[PDB]
């Protein structure tokens, strides 16, 4: 049993709810959230926007630092930080964006990184301003992650879709 509440289940462990994910992740404090991250740890926009600047700019700050002493992330890659005042840990992971023109497979990469954690609150990768679709972004997710995992979406009208679109 855990704190995750409103979601529907779509298989045996993809669970799904119309919610802002900033929102969510204050109230169940998860012990991973997931951000849709780009290679550089740049918080700029869409859910990484909108999670860094719920840490008031502390989640860039420790970025910086970390591309600092390591250097970029791959696409398709990831890497675990603090979560800050949302979670235990952020699970920072690099899908494809196609507004970039990187390569739509490398998006089952990115989900298989959500197998090294029991349980993850996250966003629907390489959706919204990554450009791919959201609906195969889905797809891919449920045959790939095998852990527990709750999707938040911010969309009502792209939820309600994906929910009536489901195989
Ligand atoms: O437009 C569509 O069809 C669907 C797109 C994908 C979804 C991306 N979500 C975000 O950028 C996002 C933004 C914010 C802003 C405050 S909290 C939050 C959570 N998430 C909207």
């Amino acid at each position: 049993v855990n704190s995750f509440s409103g979601y529907l289940k779509l298989t045996d462990n993809v669970y799904i709810k119309n919610a802002d994910i900033v929102e969510e992740a204050k109230k169940v404090k998860p012990t991973v959230v997931v951000n849709a991250a780009n290679v550089y740890l740049k918080h700029g926009g869409g859910v990484a926007g909108a999670l860094n600047k719920a840490t008031n700019n502390a989640m860039q700050v420790e970025s910086d630092d970390y591309i600092a002493t390591n250097g970029p992330l791959k696409v398709g890659g990831s890497c675990v930080l603090s979560g800050h005042n949302l979670a235990k840990h952020c699970l920072h992971v690099v899908g494809p964006n196609v507004n970039k023109g990187e390569d739509i497979q490398l998006l089952k990469s990115a989900y298989e990184n959500f197998n090294q954690h029991e349980v993850l609150l996250a966003p629907l990768l390489s959706a919204g301003i990554f450009g791919a679709d959201p609906i195969h972004s889905l797809r891919v997710c449920v045959d790939t992650v095998r852990t527990n995992v709750y999707l938040a979406v911010f969309d009502k009208n792209l939820y309600d879709k994906l929910v009536s679109s489901f195989l």
